């Protein structure tokens, strides 16, 4: 019984094994229930267009209500995006470490989503801005591939890591806290396979629960 | 010194990391008249994201073979490769957005880390040399420097340090603009100092 | 009683002069008809995605059932903006004249409308592919606005016209032979002024009838 | 001569048009070994719309003082524009989409025609000399060329012949290929002959 958003960040198709790893998720939450509805976003394969300045102007305009029709154009992608968020239970990222981070097109999203006072919001208390996130009763799974090792907890290259601590972060600010990680690494060397299986595994398991 | 100018920042007048980057560039000209100054837009214009055609010619196993489709795929990036290759200094200015950088910036990076070009593989070696770098970050909030109680939380230019780090630029310094959206005469007075030495 | 899909074509926002004439149209029918639904589509101040070999791939592939999941990701923002428009009954077109054409936003998003076995289909006599339209029932405003004179039917430089007149052309392959075109000359010199009165004029007399 | 070869298809080794400019260039190379080609690549690789920035810098009235940001804005055009200036033949090779040319070669088209660099007002003046164009077109249907009984139907070619025609580049040869949803041949041959005199 849980509505879910797909979000899949990898240019890669049928050779994606973040994309083939959150479908085995998929498909393992659709045999549990057959009736849920499942939302994909494509962030890889597709263009995300980049925050512009007109998009600034909007999303942090005073009085909102007052914004040209032209302003509101410049928020509508962001405006189904979140509505995308909002309609949703748990989200489900898929998504490769590139140069250490993640896609541009997944940074992308991320910044369509993150409005003030949409996903959050603020006030002021003795001049300092304080910040409330406005999501609630979300989860998220991350789902990861990395051509190297060494990047997860203990590992020897964790500091090097900016791809799914910095998604943790973002998400925790508009107030998805409850967040789980799954990583298979290796890619590169193809040892691989164990870790490509241990991941579905896991993922197996966390369907049959959600 | 040759310099290499990125911008980030999708703003262009009411860009504070913009005008502070720019405020070094004019007063490093000053003291280096004969100074090249290069600039890339990756703010104000887009810059597309990595595909699968660019994932396939760029890990290219016997790159001489790659047909001319493939190199057009790669010819942005060549591009971008060569301005960082004919540069001393790489100056990039930055916002923090969303605890990392904008996404243009990101798919810069995305188009310069380059296997057999900006660095190989025995094992990963920097195959640049030579070169130093300057970012110049403005961000809306406090403490996301060091020592700072939101450190933990800096995916910006902390980011950049390990991207760059991986090519080859060790040395990178950071001047950072805090609490934009509630310090800049620090970052400024800082620049201009820099500029009147390097 | 009309569903109204109103496209947007310029860059500009508060400064377009197709995009003011076209919402003077829609606020105009908008008081006729209170409550009527009118979705607004951007393709001037947002990126369109141009058509890309993965789109092809996909969108002419020979068993559509058939499609993987990567595939369907690829004609995602095809089939929505599809979607408006099947929802419409009218569909209205603000473009500028630019380079003799559209802006290359309004050709993207053409060209990701224009949809084997979806808006138009084919089949093969003696050989010879024959085609048949399948929108039906619409009908297409298009607003328009040039910098120079003469582009009209008539006039000097009639033949250098390749916007709106090709336009018609896209428009009716896919079955939409209902078109009328609004056109206010002269922006570049500023006279101009009274083109736009009359395009006015004409917009608000449409507005009423439709 | 000096050849800048632009491809418009999305289509890498099945595009039609593209193999058909590539049997041209190649020829060409045979007999005129000494010829340099530049190829810009606006199907495969995404080129920006003109956006509202790029209409205020390009329409400044006072080019001399626009700022860094409005030239950064201007900064791929620029790169474009530059590209024609240095080219004696231009080489096109595009797909009909839709009756017209794919988005792409529209945005091209949209970077180079540029106030006071390509054409100028006084009137509308031409400001490119001493150029030539061959445009290479595949089409899937019939008809559309000079006789064709959907020639009214063709806004692909007979609407570059324009834009060109409106910067200064008069001498235009079209070569096109149709039935290829259903020629190719009779252009390849045509091609290899235009090869051998230009
Ligand atoms: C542009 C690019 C950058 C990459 N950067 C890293 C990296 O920083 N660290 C790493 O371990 N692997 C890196 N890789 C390897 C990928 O993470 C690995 O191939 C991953 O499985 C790709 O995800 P996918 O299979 O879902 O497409 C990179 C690959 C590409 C194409
Ligand atoms: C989309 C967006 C995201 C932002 N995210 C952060 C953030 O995570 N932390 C922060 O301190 N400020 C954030 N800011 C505020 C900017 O960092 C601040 O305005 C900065 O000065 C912008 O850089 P610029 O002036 O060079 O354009 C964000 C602003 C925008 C528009
Ligand atoms: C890039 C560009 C190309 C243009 N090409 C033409 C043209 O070919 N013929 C013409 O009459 N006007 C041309 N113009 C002028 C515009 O058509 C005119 O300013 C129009 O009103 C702009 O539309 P808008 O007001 O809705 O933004 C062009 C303007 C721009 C910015
Ligand atoms: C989106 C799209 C639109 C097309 N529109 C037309 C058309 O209007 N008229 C036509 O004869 N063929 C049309 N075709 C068929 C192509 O013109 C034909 O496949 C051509 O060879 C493609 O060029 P290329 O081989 O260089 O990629 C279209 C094809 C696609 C994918
Ligand atoms: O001394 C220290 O702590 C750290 C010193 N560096 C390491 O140990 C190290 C670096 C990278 C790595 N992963 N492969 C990657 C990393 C980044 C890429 O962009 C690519 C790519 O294919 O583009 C592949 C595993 C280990
Ligand atoms: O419990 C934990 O790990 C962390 C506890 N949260 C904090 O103390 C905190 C969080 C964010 C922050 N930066 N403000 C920002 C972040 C996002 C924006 O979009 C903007 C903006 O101006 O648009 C400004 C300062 C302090
Ligand atoms: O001899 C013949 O039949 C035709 C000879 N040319 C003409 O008479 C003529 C050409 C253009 C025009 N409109 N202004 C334009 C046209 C194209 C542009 O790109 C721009 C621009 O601002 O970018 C402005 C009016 C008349
Ligand atoms: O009555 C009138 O004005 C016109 C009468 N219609 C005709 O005779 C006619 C129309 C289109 C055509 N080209 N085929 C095309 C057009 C669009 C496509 O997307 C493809 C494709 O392969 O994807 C191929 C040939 C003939």
């Amino acid at each position: 019984m849980s509505r879910i958003l797909a979000v899949h960040a990898s240019p890669r198709g049928e050779r994606s094994q973040s994309r083939r790893l959150a479908e085995v998720f998929l498909a393992a939450y659709r045999e549990a229930h057959p009736q849920a509805r499942v939302a994909r976003r494509e962030v890889g394969r597709v263009p995300l267009p980049a925050v512009t300045e007109a998009f600034v102007a909007a999303a942090f305009h005073p009085q909102p209500e007052q914004r040209s029709l032209a302003m509101q154009a410049d928020l509508a992608l962001s405006d189904q995006l979140v509505g995308e968020l909002f309609d949703s239970d748990l989200l489900v990222i898929s998504t490769p470490m590139y140069n250490f981070s993640v896609p541009s097109g997944l940074k992308a999203w991320i910044d369509q989503i993150v409005r003030l006072g949409v996903t959050f919001d603020f006030v002021l208390d003795n001049g300092v801005a304080q910040y409330r996130p406005l999501l609630r009763g979300k989860r998220a799974l991350i789902v990861t591939s990395r051509g190297g090792h060494g990047f997860g907890p203990g590992g020897e290259n964790q500091a090097m890591n900016h791809a799914d601590p910095w998604l943790r972060t973002a998400l925790g600010f508009i107030g998805i806290d409850e967040v789980t990680v799954v990583a298979a690494e290796g890619e590169e060397s193809g040892s691989f396979e164990d870790s490509c299986d241990e991941a579905e595994q896991r993922l197996l398991a966390l369907a049959r629960s959600a």
